[PDB]
């Protein structure tokens, strides 16, 4: 079996530019998937409908939809020191929580600050 950490970076290869949201979402899918021992389910969904099929981005939006431990999966809160720790190329995909946010609606995960303001990613 492939680990998360090799599967990440595999799926960081295909994405266009640095620390986007879908980077965050790769991470996400990989921790979340490790944490189930899905990576195996996950990295075949992703290759599956990749060719052709659906761009990369696709692919895991699609994996989001598809594989069943995201279904009415909140998105993961990471506690955060401050506004700037956020990847620059997040900025313009940052939204307000929304009550009951989804992972399978979009919600890659909340940014929570010290002050305790949240911040939403959204792809």
């Amino acid at each position: 079996d492939i680990s998360a950490a090799d599967l990440a970076n595999i799926m960081y290869d295909h994405l266009p530019g640095f620390g986007t949201a879908f980077h965050q979402l790769v991470q996400v899918i990989c921790a979340l998937g490790a944490d189930s021992n899905s990576l195996d389910i996950i990295h075949a969904e992703f290759q599956a409908s990749l060719a052709e099929g659906d761009s990369p981005q696709c692919a895991l939006i699609q994996i989001t939809k598809r594989v069943p431990i995201f279904q009415d999966a909140a998105p993961p809160v990471i506690h955060i020191r401050s506004r700037g720790d956020i990847p620059r190329a997040c900025q313009k995909s940052l939204r307000p929580v929304p009550p009951s946010p989804k992972i399978d609606r979009g919600w890659v995960c909340v940014f929570q600050l010290q002050d305790g303001k949240t911040l939403g990613l959204k792809i």
